[PDB]
């Protein structure tokens, strides 16, 4: 038994609800939220701005020192990094920018990090602002996650869609 409270049961694993990933994050302080990170940690729109501005940019200060230790990440990679006030830690999760040019097979690759996690309150990757659809964002969620996930969708419209294509 969780915290997470209004989901609908999507698989065996795979929770869905119409919420800001924010919000929820403040509400539930889960173990683990999933960013949708750039390979820069550069937080500064979509799900990584919102949660950098919930920390009063608290996310991107220690982002920075990362990056400057480590360099960037991989397209499909991640990093733990601290939670701050939303989470205990949060997993920045690299998903492929459609509008990049990067190999959508890249979105299989960066779900497969939520594994390292036995639960995570996430975003479907690649979706949003990185510009790939969210139908198929959830397939491959659901296709590749194995550990307990808890998605936040920020918008009602497509998560309507998201549930009635769902089955
Ligand atoms: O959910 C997405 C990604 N974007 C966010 N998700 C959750 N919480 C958020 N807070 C700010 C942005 C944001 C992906 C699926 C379709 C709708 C948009
Ligand atoms: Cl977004």
């Amino acid at each position: 038994v969780n915290s997470f409270s209004g989901y609908l049961k999507l698989t065996d694993n795979v929770y869905i609800k119409n919420a800001d990933i924010v919000e929820e994050a403040k509400k539930v302080k889960p173990t683990v939220v999933v960013n949708a990170a750039n390979v820069y940690l550069k937080h500064g729109g979509g799900v990584a701005g919102a949660l950098n501005k919930a920390t009063n940019n608290a996310m991107q200060v220690e982002s920075d020192d990362y990056i400057a230790t480590n360099g960037p990440l991989k397209v499909g990679g991640s990093c733990v990094l601290s939670g701050h006030n939303l989470a205990k830690h949060c997993l920045h999760v690299v998903g492929p920018n459609v509008n990049k040019g990067e190999d959508i097979q890249l979105l299989k690759s960066a779900y497969e990090n939520f594994n390292q996690h036995e639960v995570l309150l996430a975003p479907l990757l690649s979706a949003g602002i990185f510009g790939a659809d969210p139908i198929h964002s959830l397939r491959v969620c659901v296709d590749t996650v194995r550990t307990n996930v808890y998605l936040a969708v920020f918008d009602k419209n497509l998560y309507d869609k998201l549930v009635s294509s769902f089955l």
